């Protein structure tokens, strides 16, 4: 359903385009200003998209932002793609640094749920987020421009827990 | 189909984040170096989107960038939304000045139509942009951040074209 088209939204838009860059940027802001080496995505599987990252969890903090990407794109001159580096912190020490975001269309799935207008049911949140997870994981583990640049780091909170923890996890390679 | 979702992710990812602060940043362009007051967005039928305007039609001419809009988006401090400003010509003279861009979910239109994994034919392209410009008109109707904001320029190349002549024509309210 929608979810199928977000993603490839995702990939084509998005990831395609700043994938094959971010080694760079990563490689620059650290002989300049080690941040591992890949884009850590999250996906809260119920869609709940805040925008500021260390009010989810304040044992992530938010560090610095790598150098910006431009990109003339659509008729918009010098178009800007901008991440931001995270230390993830636990029992108060440093435990990892990363490039970590959000995916954003979770957003329009969580917003679409919630305008009548877009015909999209409240109760079909988690069915297309999880289409969307299915959809960009099938993408990259065939792309080019990634998978060894990029993990998806997708979950569900129960029915006590920690964002930091599960990113942490991911990042003991 | 995949039409629908991105017309969603188009108002609510970026119309209705950028539209109520447009007047603001071309009110303060105009009063530090007249644009008119509403965003104009291009909708090819075809789904081509180039990324440099000034290629697609010479008597269309980039001018100047407003001033960025910032805003903390899904964990990425200060993701910038930018806007290009174009002067449209006609027989040598300077005819009409406006906020000017393709509409994005285009591109991914054109591009999923091109990737077998995406299971989208060559040939619905025009009946999904279609859809598209129909979702979209249908949103921007009852917004209450736009319409009055906002113009969308949907277009068929003949099966010989002025790109800057259908914008004029809009643009002569
Ligand atoms: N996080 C994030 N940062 C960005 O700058 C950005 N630009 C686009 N997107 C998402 O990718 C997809 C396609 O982009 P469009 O087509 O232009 O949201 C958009 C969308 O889902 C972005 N998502
Ligand atoms: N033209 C353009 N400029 C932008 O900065 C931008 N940011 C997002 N988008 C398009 O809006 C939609 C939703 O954004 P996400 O969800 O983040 O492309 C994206 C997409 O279709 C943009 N489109």
């Amino acid at each position: 359903n929608v979810a199928h088209g977000l993603a490839w939204s995702y990939y084509i838009g998005y990831l395609r385009l700043i994938l094959p860059e971010l080694q760079a940027r990563i490689r620059t802001y650290n002989q300049h200003y080690a941040v591992s080496q890949r884009l850590y995505i999250l996906l809260p599987l119920d869609c709940g998209v805040p925008d500021n990252l260390s009010m989810a969890d304040p044992n992530i903090r938010f560090l610095d932002k790598l150098p910006q990407q431009t990109a003339d794109r659509a008729g918009i001159k010098d178009r800007v793609y901008s991440n931001s580096i995270y230390e993830l912190l636990e029992n108060g020490q440093r435990a990892g640094t990363c490039v970590l975001e959000y995916a954003t269309p979770l957003q329009t799935l969580f917003a679409m749920s919630q305008y009548s207008q877009a015909g999209f049911s409240r109760e079909d949140r988690l069915e297309q987020a999880k289409l969307f997870c299915r959809t960009l994981e099938d993408i990259l583990a065939d792309a080019p421009e990634s998978q060894n640049n990029c993990r998806l780091i997708a979950y569900q909170e129960p029915a006590s827990f920690s964002l930091s923890q599960e990113v942490l996890r991911h990042l003991r390679q």
